[PDB]
């Protein structure tokens, strides 16, 4: 048993085995310590394999993660993708094997600069060079940081390091504990062991120091409203009304009651223009009331150089913000989703490759950095669905000023997959490292208020038709990460870099 591990074929085995345990830890499996599992299971085969053979088994253990974590795309591009089967599939192991060369990369590299199983390669090497592969897939065509292994840890033993250095801090410091735990095990020495479990018994007490302060006589009530709507491409015709009437009965008796109502992303399945009576009508039934309606819409500007600009906007309404189409108080969609609504690179895939199905027309961007929306006197930092697992956007865009954080989302394409709560969960974690209250409204989705340590205060089913009436106290205060950022990480990472290159090259 012992003469088999070292067979260069068992062990990518093996790095299947660990790579799919590390998508037993977030959302749909809540189990925190399968993530540590994975990770002692990444850097415990790759010892002892020189470099271009520790690569492969850093692939494949990247293969089993994204490839058993990341498969509820396959819902979307076989539902609605107008693509056969076979090629189906085909892009969903493209994208596990696209994402699987980081952590190939990862391990290409840490087994050729430290080639020799010590404390070194391990405590302080693996880490830095962790952080830079991970940077790298999220930020090389725009990036996907999915499935990283901080988020597991929303409600974990780790969560208090959050507000400290943000998500990457826990996954920088789970890579170094870990790996002294499969040192431990490796080497057979207590002393990997005994720090590893001192190194994680250290962030323990940072979850009880509360950075915020919850503001009694301020709260409001939110009424965040779960449309239920059928998915379709091109939103088709007849159900424009039936959506629009859908949202305004399931408002009207909202209205006086609730301060603000929340709608989930492209509640209003047209473009912003095409309906100006029905939102100037809707912001002054909700004035004469005392409610600020706030809903994801599609917007077509048109630039000064007459070419439309197609947005996805967050128009305010209601009271506290009347609406305009000239006004401020508006969020556009920064970081679209990849091939979802634009093509990341196109002019050299678009014409060369027709067969798979791509989007006709693109979404435009808007200003990185920007303003938070008035609504009835409160500040709310606006992430459209998948800007909400970005941590780096939404500090940017986060004021001291701001109230709540707004991630109106729709993740109905997934069905009943896992995908819905993983981002759930990525949701739930931008509201820990910023000590606000973060509204989460969603279409056939996980549509659900955080607590400003990323604990759910009220959520409703899924899959239903549904409001999520709830009172909401916003929080007032600057946590370490919100202040300083990610590069105190970065700090860390170079020093760390800088110390374990330089043993590299005695």
């Amino acid at each position: 048993f012992a003469s088999l591990i070292e067979r260069q074929r068992i062990r990518l085995l093996l790095a299947l085995l660990f790579g799919a345990c590390g998508t037993l830890a977030f959302s749909p499996y809540d189990v925190w310590p399968a993530a540590i599992i994975s990770l002692m299971g990444l850097q415990a085969l790759t010892f002892n394999r020189r470099p271009l053979q520790s690569a492969a088994i850093g692939f494949c253990w990247g293969f089993g993660l994204f490839g058993s974590g990341i498969n509820w795309v396959y819902v979307s591009i076989a539902t609605f993708g107008g693509m056969p089967g076979p090629v189906n599939i085909f892009l969903v192991v493209l994208l596990a094997a696209y994402l699987s060369l980081y952590t190939g990369l990862f391990a290409g590299v840490l087994s050729r600069l430290w080639p020799k199983t010590t404390w070194l390669r391990v405590a302080i090497a693996a880490p830095a060079l962790w952080q830079v592969t991970e940077f790298l897939r999220g930020w090389v065509l725009t990036g996907f940081p999915w499935l990283q292994f901080g988020y597991s840890q929303i409600d974990g033993p780790l969560k208090g390091l959050a507000p400290i250095m943000g998500v990457e801090a826990i996954n920088f410091l789970l890579m170094m504990v870990s790996g002294l735990l499969a040192l431990a095990l490796v080497k057979r020495n207590w002393r990997p062991l005994v720090v590893a479990v001192v190194l994680f018994a250290l962030p323990f007490p940072l979850r009880y120091i509360q950075w915020f302060t919850p503001q009694p006589e301020k709260t409001i009530q939110v009424s965040m409203v779960q449309g239920d709507i059928p998915q379709s491409l091109k939103w088709d015709e007849g159900q424009l009304l039936n959506t629009l009437k859908i949202y305004y009965n399931a408002t009207a008796p909202l209205m006086g009651k609730s301060s603000l109502i929340i709608w989930p992303e492209s509640a209003i399945t047209d473009l912003e223009i095409n309906q100006q009576p029905f939102l100037k009508a809707l912001d002054g039934e909700l004035r004469d009331k005392g409610s600020s309606l706030v809903t994801g819409i599609v917007d077509a500007r048109l630039n000064k150089q007459n070419r439309y600009d197609t947005y996805n906007t967050i128009i305010t309404l209601g009271k506290g913000a009347p609406y305009s189409y000239e006004s401020a108080d508006r969020y556009n969609k920064n970081h679209l989703v990849p091939f979802g609504e634009f093509v990341p690179l196109e002019s050299i895939l678009r014409p060369l490759a027709p067969f798979f199905d791509l989007p006709m027309s693109s979404f435009s961007r808007g200003p990185y950095i920007q303003p938070p929306l008035s609504a009835n006197g409160i500040e709310l930092t606006a992430a459209i669905s998948y800007e909400i697992i970005l941590g780096e956007q939404v500090r940017d865009n986060f004021r001291p000023d701001t109230d709540y954080l707004l991630t109106i989302s729709n993740d109905a394409w997934f069905g009943k997959s896992i995908g819905p709560w993983q981002h759930f969960q990525m949701a739930r974690m931008r509201a820990l490292e910023l000590a606000r209250p973060l509204l989460r409204s969603t279409n056939n989705g996980i549509t659900a208020v955080i607590g400003p340590q990323g604990e759910i205060q009220a959520m409703i089913p899924q899959f239903t038709r549904e409001v999520l009436t709830t009172n909401v106290t916003p929080t007032t205060g600057l946590t370490p990460y919100a202040r300083t950022g990610n590069w105190p990480l970065w700090v860390l990472t170079a020093l760390f870099g800088f110390a374990a290159v330089l043993m590299s090259l005695r």
